[PDB]
């Protein structure tokens, strides 16, 4: 029986519309810094479920481990980053993934204008949107103990659309799926990510894998 879904679009805030035109269109060296942000947001929504415990015992009942799955597909040019955090609610995703203001936004765009390095990118309150300067599109699969499955995607262009996902149930946590650009096929590789996260991620308060196509 088919299934019948909700899309609603939203306009990202005019500054995050702006920077994301800026991270796409201009050469950056020092790209690979945008798997360090993933890392860390994972990282974050997995520090949320270790105090949520303390605000509602409830949360102690789950079997699922804090972890954080690296999985590269070379068949599809994808890169996913699973964790089980927190997730997002639909309220969470609008909020939180583009459509509010940072403050840090037009600082960070006056600094790269005045040749700043791209890393600096977490410390301006913008972390995520590093994702496009290897990735195409960006697709962010989220559960939330709060709420059902939704799904946020955008190719920039200024919008983005959230709607349920009633695909493959993912469980509690966050799962943020990057299709490369063509010229940036080198992120599949094993060795290259091992790398990456050997330079920028050693210090992630929980088990990262790496799973790699036999
Ligand atoms: N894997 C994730 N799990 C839960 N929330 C996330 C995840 N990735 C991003 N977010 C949400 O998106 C927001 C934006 O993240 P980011 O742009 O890196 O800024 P910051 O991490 O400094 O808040 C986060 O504050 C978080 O609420
Ligand atoms: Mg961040």
């Amino acid at each position: 029986p088919m299934e019948e879904e909700e899309v609603e679009t939203f306009a990202f805030q005019a500054e995050i519309a702006q920077l994301m035109s800026l991270i796409i269109n201009t050469f950056y060296s020092n790209k690979e810094i945008f798997l360090r942000e993933l890392i860390s947001n994972s990282s974050d929504a997995l520090d949320k479920i270790r105090y949520e415990s303390l605000t509602d015992p409830s949360k102690l009942d789950s079997g699922k481990e804090l972890h954080i799955n690296l999985i590269p597909n070379k068949q599809d040019r994808t890169l996913t980053i699973v964790d089980t955090g927190i997730g997002m609610t639909k309220a969470d995703l609008i909020n939180n993934l583009g459509t509010i203001a940072k403050s840090g936004t037009k600082a960070f765009m006056e600094a790269l204008q005045a040749g700043a390095d791209i890393s600096m990118i977490g410390q301006f309150g913008v972390g995520f949107y590093s994702a496009y300067l290897v990735a195409e599109k960006v697709t962010v699969i989220t559960k939330h103990n709060d709420d059902e499955q939704y799904a946020w995607e955008s190719s920039a262009g200024g919008s983005f659309t959230v709607r349920t996902d009633t695909g493959e149930p993912m469980g509690r946590g966050t799962k943020v799926i990057l299709h490369l650009k063509e010229d940036q096929t080198e992120y599949l590789e094993e060795r290259r990510i091992k790398e990456i996260v050997k330079k920028h991620s050693q210090f992630i308060g929980y088990p990262i894998t790496l799973f790699v196509e036999k």
